[PDB]
């Protein structure tokens, strides 16, 4: 029987899933930790204890106690974001897709959600594996981990808080799928790990720290990189958040002991209530809780590592999206809204600046500025709105991730970048907002592929295209098959296009603002 | 008899002289000052002692002794603003091309030659003002005036040498002009002078000063204003440098009053010969003997002049041309030379910015290194090439006058801007230099009328629109007869091209790139 499988763990029964007028095999909600609660939350996850007696590993489990997105209610757009199933701390479970006939020893394939480490649940609907695991014959594997301050809240120092435990639940989930997956058809040494937004930003982690980097073979990152502004803080402003969160809870503040106690007591849902309150007013597109350059899990800063080529060196396959500020600047600048074009006047677009970059003094402002400002015609509301939108992209999210492209490249060992630029024909979201973070992954799953998603027939052939370029890498090291996606180099740093035209390579990605963004702008900065 | 008239002065005799298949009146060499020399030279023009008799105004006078180009011995491009005429001390003379038969009381134009404050001549083919006298019935001025160290050496306390002297020589040629025109049928209330060059910058500057702004009704300015980088010094700098003279030609340096005698005894090749010796090396593209801040002939700081409004009142007619760094490159930054493509090397771009701006370190420099750079091809060495002629351009040029014109509209009666950029069919110079500062004076003089030069029939179109916007504006204060260039406004700062395609209006002339030198790049070096 193929829904039954035997792991170190336990016996697992899965269950039989229809996929695209066939079927394939799914073990949903399997254990990988202890339940983090009680005197658990904050601290390190512990391996689950074994089982005898089959585990239904039939339907998906808990989502993680996080933030729930209301900001527009009943809208489909945001709603897929949501948590869809029950929300508790009881949460560290993972799903394996595996094709059927069962394989022998086939490409595995890892994901990890993102959701800005305050956010996200490995079940939702673009999030099915059923897809991608049947179009390409892999493996797949969805992971979870703690969020929030459930998940980051960091007391250096404390062992029953010391902080990036969300990254220790990943291990944990890696870790199994090394010592099981072998099980279920998958070759342990042939896993890819992929993810987007904070996911991106955890793969790239696990590249770095060294605690992780035997448990997988290469690494995906999408819109997401370890050194992003939003992904990371010191263990000092770690603490200084966490006292911050007892203060909004009323906690004893005499010590960590004290502090964690209370913080213990407190409902889940009393955590996130206050959570976003911590957060500095400089900092508005980053979330509370994040990893921690502790010492340990990161042995020192990311950008000496980056420098250094302390990190695993294998392949890699990244990119970014066409518009990737426009979500952040829809939920964190006024001014943008779902339903107005969003125009922006000349007054507020600086208001925009300023707010995207409160580390800078009137010189470095007026730098920004200078940078995305067309200076005839310049009172365009339009110009002026994808001006913002392009400064808040650049700096959040591209820029980041192409400043660790440039660092990992020089170590590793093949570099394949992306830039997607299609917008999907049914988008829900508003036109100024364009190729969106977050919706690459649609086309990366494969739904196009489904009709009554209402997608165009070349949108399938591009999710086609995507999957089998994951796939493919995963596989070998290579998006292409033995039309190609060429390798980045150092020298020539070609990268390609996803869309629905034909594919074509390009150069230096956004290298102008780039420059601006990673070397000039920090110097100048420094220099004031 | 027309060739016979009677100033103020004296009788004069001038010559009929043969035009475009016609003929018209020349006044040529009438003395407007007493001679400079001797225990004269550094001091202010003294105004020509009155004679009896007739004199005869039928040649070209003197050159003044100036520093002489042979960078490119026998080369035409070169050697047309050389002096043509003998040099010497004894040169303060002005020359009048009347309209035949004489006119009543018609539009007087006054020519200010420039050539950096270090050359420049009345007398040169290029400023013959017979066809625009007789093409467009106005009575056609040039002075002169002295220049290097002889016009310019200033010891600010002095009376010996004061300086500025150069600049009181044209106050004196228009005062004469004032006093004397109405006589050769000029009309004193509507004299317009233009210059371009050193000569654009001290048509500015008698717009700045108050004992000047009494003397003419308006102004153009052609590639040159008061503000340019190299067209002025303060009095410390001037004395620094009129020290440095000394010391370079064995001066006692005890008092002003011996420096100055010995100076004063050195013959006029003497000091020609070491005058680019105490130009100071972090200066490459300015010149030693210039206008000086003195308090008197400048009452304050060009800027706070500019700012508050401190300067006459009526229309200016300005522009530059396409590539105004050109020039200064090849004179003076390796790499650039008359037969080469010059093409430059992006290890060498960066010692031409470097080059090209000593007052900034290596923030500054990046600054304006990221501005310039195109960062996807950048090896490229015709684009590394054209930027660093843009650099100079915009930096030594353009953007110098782009402020003058912005602040002069706040308070003036009518602007009008151009952007010439035609490069003439038959050109010496190499392709890479294109539209050259200087070049556009062949047009406004009309040298394109004259078949035997060889220009293309739509350039003698484009000579005479020129010619008569020019006289136009004189006349009028309005370029255009009553296709319309528009007025110049601080809202929608519309200009026009000046070409053989058919006219077409623009706006905010080059505004990115004098942005960045006009209000960002100081702030930037203050701030650090
Ligand atoms: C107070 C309360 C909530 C806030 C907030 N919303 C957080 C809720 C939005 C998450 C929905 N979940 C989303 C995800 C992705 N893309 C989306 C794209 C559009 C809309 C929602 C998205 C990519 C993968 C990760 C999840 C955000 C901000 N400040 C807040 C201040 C700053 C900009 C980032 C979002
Ligand atoms: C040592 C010795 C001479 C130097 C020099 N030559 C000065 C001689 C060139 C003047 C010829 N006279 C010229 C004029 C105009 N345009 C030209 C355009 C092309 C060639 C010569 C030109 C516009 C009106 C003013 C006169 C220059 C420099 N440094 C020098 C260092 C720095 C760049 C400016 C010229
Ligand atoms: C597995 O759990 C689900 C949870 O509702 C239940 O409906 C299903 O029947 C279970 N399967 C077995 C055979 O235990
Ligand atoms: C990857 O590494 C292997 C040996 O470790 C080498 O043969 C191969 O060419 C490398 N490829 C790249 C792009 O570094
Ligand atoms: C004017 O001076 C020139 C100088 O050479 C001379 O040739 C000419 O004959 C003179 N004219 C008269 C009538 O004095
Ligand atoms: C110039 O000034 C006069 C009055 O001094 C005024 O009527 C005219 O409109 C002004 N033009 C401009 C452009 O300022």
């Amino acid at each position: 029987s193929e829904l039954l499988v035997n792991t170190k763990s336990g016996k697992v029964m899965g269950t039989r899933v229809p996929v695209l007028s066939s079927h394939i095999s799914a073990f949903l909600g399997i254990p990988f930790a202890e339940p983090p609660v009680g005197n658990m939350r904050f601290r390190r996850p512990e391996p689950k204890k074994p089982w005898s007696g089959v585990w239904n590993a039939s339907t998906y489990p808990n989502n993680c106690q996080q933030y729930v997105d209301e900001q527009f209610p009943g809208f489909s757009g945001s709603e897929m974001w949501n948590p869809n199933r029950e929300m508790s701390e009881d949460c560290l479970y993972l799903n394996i897709w595996v094709p059927s006939p069962r394989p022998k020893s086939t490409t595995v394939m890892v994901w990890i959600y993102g959701g800005g480490f305050y956010s996200g649940s490995s079940t939702l609907d673009v999030y099915n594996g059923k897809y991608l695991a049947y179009t390409e014959e892999v493996v797949l594997v969805s992971l979870s981990y703690r969020v929030g301050a459930f998940g980051f809240l960091a007391l250096h120092g404390s062992q029953e808080a010391p902080g990036n435990v969300g990254l220790l639940d990943q291990r944990m989930a890696l870790q199994w799928v090394h010592d099981n997956i072998q099980f279920f058809g998958g070759d342990p040494k042939t896993v890819t790990i992929f993810g987007e937004s904070a996911g991106g930003a955890s793969v790239g982690m696990h590249i770095l720290s060294p605690g992780s980097r035997d448990l997988f073979r290469r690494a995906i990152l999408q819109s997401g990189s370890p050194n992003c502004p939003w992904a990371s803080v010191s263990v000092a402003e770690g603490r200084r958040r966490a006292v911050e969160l007892g203060r909004n809870l009323n906690c004893n503040l005499n010590s960590d002991e004290e502090l964690i106690h209370c913080l213990r007591e407190k409902k889940p849902q009393e955590l996130i209530d206050v959570e976003w309150n911590v957060l500095p007013f400089d900092s508005i597109f980053r979330f509370s809780f994040v990893p921690v350059i502790d010492g340990e899990f990161f042995p020192t800063s990311l950008e000496s590592m980056l420098n250094s080529g302390n990190f695993k060196k294998t392949q890699i396959l990244l990119g970014v999206n066409k518009d990737e500020g426009s979500f952040f600047l829809l939920y964190g600048a006024p001014g943008f809204s779902k339903d107005s074009e969003s125009k922006i006047s000349r007054e507020d677009f600086m208001s925009g600046v300023k707010l995207s970059v409160p580390h800078a003094n009137d010189l470095g402002l007026d730098a920004v500025t200078l940078q995305y400002t067309d200076w005839m015609d310049d009172n365009n509301g339009i110009k002026n709105r994808d001006g913002l939108d392009d400064i808040v992209g650049d700096h959040n999210v591209i820029c980041p991730l192409m400043h660790f492209v440039n660092k990992y490249t020089k170590f590793g060992n093949g570099t394949y970048l992306y830039f997607f630029n299609h917008r999907a024909s049914n988008l829900v979201w508003p036109e100024w907002m364009g190729v969106i973070h977050g919706y690459e992954i649609e086309f990366v799953f494969g739904l196009p592929l489904v009709k009554e998603l209402n997608y165009t027939a070349e949108e399938e052939a591009l999710s086609r295209r995507i999957m089998h370029y994951w796939a493919t890498f995963a596989k070998t090291g290579n998006p292409n098959e033995p039309s190609k996606w060429p390798l980045f180099t150092t020298k020539e740093q070609k990268f390609i296009d996803l869309n629905t035209e034909p594919m074509k390579v390009h150069q230096r990605l956004r290298v102008q603002m780039c420059v601006f963004w990673n070397q000039f702008l920090p110097k100048l900065l420094n220099a004031t």
